[PDB]
């Protein structure tokens, strides 16, 4: 029921506040999803919400 959850590989540096900082290891949710571009969920080390680039993250 809604478990696939995402996982992230870098450590991806914010540009600005649009983006987010998650590192490999760290797990995150999936609030939206613009698929062949960018995506956004809420980075579980802290809780912010922002774009992540879909070249970095993975799922699992």
């Amino acid at each position: 029921t809604a478990g696939k959850i995402f996982r992230a590989m870098y450590d991806y540096m914010a540009a600005d506040a649009d983006e987010v900082s998650f590192k490999d290891g760290d797990a995150i949710i999936n609030v939206q999803a613009i698929d062949e571009g960018w995506m956004y969920g809420t980075v579980q080390r802290t809780g912010r919400t922002g774009m992540l680039p879909a070249n970095y993250v993975e799922a699992i």
